[PDB]
């Protein structure tokens, strides 16, 4: 019976996922009812496995909710099969490209500014007498909600409508264990944002920031052509579930543990822009917030040894692959001078490579900027304690020492 299914592993998987990787690297796990999938070379290439689809909505409704179908008409499946993540081509390639203005070379220009002043004036007020901080609501949280007002456009009037409805709808995925929310409950809230977002667009709601991802996205809509305004709408409240998940705060909080636990790593940064300029992907790298995805196989597919049928879904643990030996050499060591860290997974591969790729790492490497260079002595002041779940794998409290 599967040790991923375990509770217990979530706090630290990785010894587990080394044991797996070796003697299971494909293995059942009834409660995921998946085939899980742990080494970096059978990840890598089955994130870029045509025989493999992203259409898996149905499959992992089954998984998460058995008993509970929905018909085609239903939020959920309308959702699912109108948005990049769970499309294949070539509806994801048009769904991708209606999103473009968004992240241009040019907007990435201007979020590398607003990124860098962000997360210095964060960090910059943290008063001077504060020796003690629990890193994970007052930095890990805060700095991606910074984020998604400023860079992304989310008006800050709105966020007390919308973060207690991501933090429900986010249940859907905690791993191999029980639904802590009901399925009604999370088609309510998803329903919800497709409302919002559809309202913001028109005027609605609150004022979105200029030159922001989503005032971009706003702009073009009146030039797209091969998509619908339903499909936009559906789209923001997949970004909007993305931007206020536990994956950026989880980045934050486990990359800020990785410095308080490893001082050499505070002196190399400081020390080699090449150390600074490779922090967001060690950090990443060093511990996937998304530790397994899902996949469904659309044809029968051998790995690990195991023949999977088509049809049958499966689990691409990221984290696994991420901390294997055979790809990165000492694993467990946080090393800036890792030569290979952009290699990781936690962002996937191919397709649907994270479309906030960049977005993400300029809020990583800012942040770092601005903490390790105001408190380079941060060290630990208590137990590190991580959430209840395998799946979007986080730090609830990160109790430091700045000085
Ligand atoms: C550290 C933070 C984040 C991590 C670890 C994360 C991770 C991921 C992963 C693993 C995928 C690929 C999943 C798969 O193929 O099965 C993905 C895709 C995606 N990410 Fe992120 N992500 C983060 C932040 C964000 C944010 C803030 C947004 C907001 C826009 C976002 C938007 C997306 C979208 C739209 C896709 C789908 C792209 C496609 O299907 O073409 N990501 N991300
Ligand atoms: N792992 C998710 C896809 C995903 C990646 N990043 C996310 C952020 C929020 C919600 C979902 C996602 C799935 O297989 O369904």
């Amino acid at each position: 019976p599967s040790p991923l299914a375990d509770p217990s592993i979530v706090p630290d998987p990785y010894p587990v996922y080394a044991d797996l990787a070796q003697r299971r690297p494909v293995h059942w796990v009834e409660r995921l009812n998946a085939w899980a999938v742990l080494t970096y070379a059978d990840c890598a290439a089955g994130l870029k496995d045509p025989r493999l689809t992203a259409d898996r909505g149905t499959e992992v409704l089954a998984a998460k909710f058995p008993g509970q179908p929905l018909p085609p008409d239903n939020i959920f499946h309308r959702w699912t099969k109108n948005v990049v993540m769970y499309t294949d081509p070539p509806l994801h390639d048009a769904l991708r490209r209606s999103v473009r203005a968004g992240f241009t070379r040019a907007a990435h220009q201007h979020y590398d500014q607003v990124l860098q002043k962000v997360a210095h004036d964060l960090v910059a007020s943290i008063p001077a007498g504060a020796t003690e901080i629990d890193a994970v609501p007052a930095l890990a949280a805060e700095l991606p909600v910074r984020s998604a007002v400023h860079a992304f456009g989310v008006p800050e009037e709105d966020l007390g409508f919308l973060i207690p409805r991501v933090n429900t709808i986010m249940t859907y995925y905690s791993g191999p264990k029980d639904q802590p929310v009901t399925q009604e409950i999370i088609l309510e809230k998803l329903t919800d944002l497709h409302t919002y977002a559809s309202e913001l667009l028109q005027g609605m709601r609150g004022k979105v920031l200029p030159d922001t991802v989503i005032a971009r996205l706003a702009a073009a809509q009146d030039g797209l052509t091969e998509t619908t305004p339903e499909q936009t709408v559906h789209q923001l409240a997949l970004v909007f579930i993305a931007l206020f998940a536990p994956t950026t705060p989880g980045s934050l909080s486990s990359g800020t543990l990785a410095f308080a636990r490893n001082p050499r790593q505070v002196e190399r940064f400081l020390a080699d822009q090449a150390c600074v300029d490779n922090t967001a992907n060690e950090v990443l790298r060093y511990n996937a917030s998304n530790q397994f995805t899902w996949r469904v196989a659309a044809k029968d597919v051998e790995m690990g040894g195991v023949r999977i049928e088509a049809g049958q879904t499966l689990a691409l643990f990221l984290g696994s692959a991420n901390r294997d030996a055979n790809m990165f050499e000492r694993p467990n060591d946080f090393d800036l001078d890792r030569p290979n860290s952009a290699r990781h997974l936690s962002f996937g591969q191919g397709v649907h490579a994270c479309l906030a790729a960049q977005l993400i790492s300029l809020q990583l490497k800012w942040f770092y900027v601005a903490l390790l260079n105001r408190f380079p002595g941060i060290r630990t002041a208590g137990e590190p304690i991580w959430n209840e779940n395998l799946e979007f794998r986080s730090l609830r409290s990160l109790p430091l020492s700045l000085r």
